[PDB]
């Protein structure tokens, strides 16, 4: 919906696969997350003494009620703001799970699998986390 707003998004990724096919050149699966249509990433200019490509996404809720009906997206397609339809097993986060939780936090796993690569041992860890900036009980 719309209305009040006022909050951090919070989300890191920790590292995730499948972000390139070729070792000298690039695939179309950068690191990057969209939350509501925004989709941004880290410049990460400095050394790379992280094997972190991700590093962590941060969003503003501001003019954008945290919804329940909101979702998070993670490098699967360009962006995608809008769910509703039944995904196979794509990285599309619930962001109800966080305002259903007092925590405000939670973790999420979200592998890239090709399509039958379910998870085996490997799995990619992202947490989402809304932070209130008044403290609103939205």
């Amino acid at each position: 919906g719309s209305g009040g707003g006022g909050g951090m998004l919070r989300v890191f990724i920790l590292y995730a696969e499948n972000v390139h096919t070729p070792d000298t050149d690039i695939s179309d699966a950068y690191c990057s997350a969209v939350f509501a249509g925004v989709k941004k990433r880290t410049k990460v200019i400095k050394n790379s003494v992280n094997p972190v490509w991700n590093e962590g996404f941060e969003w503003d809720l501001k003019g954008i009620p945290l919804d329940q009906g909101s979702e998070l997206h993670v490098v699967v397609k360009d962006h995608e703001t809008m769910g509703r339809n039944r995904f196979l097993g794509e990285a599309k986060v619930p962001l109800r799970e966080v305002l259903a939780t007092p925590s405000l936090s939670a973790s999420f796993n979200a592998p890239l699998l090709d399509t039958k690569k379910q998870p085996t041992g490997a799995s990619l860890v992202l947490q989402v986390s809304y932070t209130p900036l008044p403290g609103a009980v939205l």
